[PDB]
């Protein structure tokens, strides 16, 4: 869960 979040993070503005 902790791992998923931390991983996915840096990519959030990808889809901006």
């Amino acid at each position: 869960f902790a791992a998923a979040a931390g991983l996915x993070a840096p990519q959030x503005p990808a889809p901006f």
